[PDB]
């Protein structure tokens, strides 16, 4: 019952294999009533049954690059609930092709789109969410170790996640006095790139990669009152990978 | 029921105002059966009623500088339980007088004692606990922001906590293959020169309040439970976000 | 003087006036033996930069708007024609909306965010892409950052978020170019007297109990630009009287 | 040469041979104009190195022995009256226990490591403070094992974490007297260890391991007036290894 009576919005549920789904499954089981967005009709058809499974509801189309799209979603939530207890931001994009390259070869267009969709979107969603969380709440986003250290084939996404993590802290200072907490989970890679997985599997302290159910439980903590004195935190849920400085010999 | 059926050892319960007590109260209420050590008769008399209140038990005198003393405690636990699921290290010492001074004026003797009691003790306890510990167990210690940034009147304790945090990571790698997790909570100061540190946190922490032992308790619960099963080597800030500010705010 | 940049040729972007870190770097680098090239943006700045370049025996290589790809190409073409090779590059460029700095970070506009990211972050990557071809021999690329990238500082807001992105990009670039022995580093400068709150706060709380000057940042830049620092890359180097290490008012 | 330490006088602790970081620092500092004093705990090996650099041997120093430290600083005070900088290239941990698991270390190794590798900087600095009334620079050495878990480093990693923190506390104490305190985090140097070298060689951004002459030049910077606004800094001189998050 850690989220009994709580109402939350999850952005980014695209399928039943994602972190967002892990979070939705755990939050729902913990008592949360959940609202879900989608982008495009194809995704809507995928999300509807997932929402039903969790006794949640689909609150509308959201393109985070479209300001009016975001306003419509929050207007719908305001009408249905009047208040919001938490928000999960599991959204990020970067050009698949340019990930394999050298960071220095990225295009301006990919850089800008990555920053907008993967970083600015959290700030945009939070600006609209603030009015609905007058009582307090919890905002969670997702990040990755590539923000801190150079990881192959993460390139601009690493730069973006570094920006995101810094924004989590600035947001935490802005919203702290209203008791809205803002935190990130730094998730290890998830068996759902084969190089990054295997590397984690053999070198992470726990000798396995993490699952969406595990990231889900860590999200539950950060979303619930158990974490009511935690804000501005980048929380590693990665089998301890982030602490190693070199392979064992 | 987050600790249903679990058995744990808490070192450092000295009174009903400490973090250890907050942790005991929450862990017990989540289903844990708890064993408690003490140092000296005066403390024993204070700890006995606290132990009874939580339906735990007092497992003996422990001086963490005394190797045999540590062996006796773990022998008592082995005889009573045969296994240990988690261990809480809320132990630390440094010369009260030398805290007010300049770090450079500390005595060799204070330095050595601080390192032994506040740092080495975790490693000594963990070495002995390893044989008893269930696959999937959890070891938690306490640290403070003074390990990361210079905080007035923390001096050698800051240096010691920096060592402790590093030891958490080395321990996490050693015990990771047995799935024993090792983490630290970096607690904010708690309303219990020190008045200055409290007030400063109160006005400048993002959440505009200092944290309580019940709050640190709930964060401990998360780290001790299966909710955090993919988290190891972590220094987790439970400090109202104070650690993220760069200036009076 | 010290001869640490004897025979070296470098490009400095961002010299707007004689009070900036860029000028501190130019003055020290020139005295250390460097021949320097300088860009400008717009005719007003050109008139300010020309005499500064003359004072340092350097030369003005043209108009550069870092948001304009062809503008950047023209500058590097000019440098290639004159020198054929480049030993170092200083990126002292950054912009954010002055009005939105005073606000809450959460109230920033999408437009300010995007422009700040482009001018303050992406520009280093754009400049480095062009510079790579001219630094076949190896070289040093230096940018500027600030503690607001690491901790929350009042009225830095989106610039803090941008500088965190910049610092991360320095590391990714350092990995890309490391095998060609091009180093990429940043100086995290303390604030400089030439915002009054940020100065005074540093002055009273920094370990050294004073703020830093452009000449001091200049000498730290010299180190990073010279062969003295030939095994240093991906580094965010604090030149701030130690301010970054304090956890509380003194 | 560059004259960056013209007229400056410095004490280097830890010169044990001509392959060490201390030697790289001595060579560069001397060539930049410094007169250098050297301790030993080894005398025969240090004497010719000291002569080569036009420096002098100021005596036996066991950093665990308080009187030993006092005698050394008394000798420096009599000879010079003032000290411009100090290099702390001292560290010890039990060679055998490095190969093991961190959790298996002995109390005795732990305590000795903390004393010789960490407390010694504080002890030396306490004495050095009185001689640096004009200001100065204090430099120690560390390694990435202080920040992330690295093979074969164990209690030394824990110790170096302590050292780095002590650098910052010392920087705050001595900052108002304009004494700067910094550390260089050096990469491993070609001088299981073959594996650590090769790993850095193939995965460090610069694709090579660093040399004592390179660490020397970085030391020169931190010891000189070029770095007069830099204190409390852990400076990586490791071909950028510290920034990578995975095999290349």
């Amino acid at each position: 019952g850690l989220l009994y009576g709580k109402r939350g919005l999850i952005l980014g549920l695209a399928n039943n294999r994602s972190i967002a789904w892990g979070i939705a499954k755990t939050a729902s089981s913990a008592g949360a009533e959940l609202a879900f967005t989608y982008q495009g009709e194809a995704m809507k058809k995928r999300v509807e049954p997932l929402a039903e499974e969790v006794k949640g509801f689909v609150c509308g189309h959201c393109d985070v690059s479209d300001s009016a799209s975001i306003d419509a979603v929050f207007n719908t939530i305001e009408k249905k609930w009047g208040k919001l207890d938490f928000l999960v931001h599991a959204i990020g994009f970067s050009d698949k092709e340019e990930l394999s390259g050298r960071y220095v070869d990225i295009s301006e267009s990919n850089f800008m789109m990555t920053m907008n969709i993967s970083v600015y979107s959290l700030t945009a969603l939070t600006k609209r969410a603030e009015k609905l969380m007058s009582d307090g709440g919890s905002i969670l986003t997702l990040t990755y170790y590539g923000a801190e250290k150079v990881v192959p084939n993460y390139n601009v996404m690493g730069v973006a996640k570094a920006a995101l993590e810094a924004s989590v802290k600035y947001l935490a200072v802005d919203l702290g006095p209203k008791h809205i907490r803002v935190n990130a989970i730094s998730a290890g890679p998830i068996k759902t790139f084969r190089y990054i997985l295997k590397w984690n599997e053999y070198n992470a302290p726990l000798r396995r990669t993490v699952t969406i159910e595990e990231v889900g439980d860590s999200a539950l903590y950060l979303l619930s009152d158990l974490s009511r004195s935690v804000t501005g935190e980048v929380h590693h849920v990665d089998s301890g990978y982030n602490i190693i400085g070199m392979k064992a010999v």
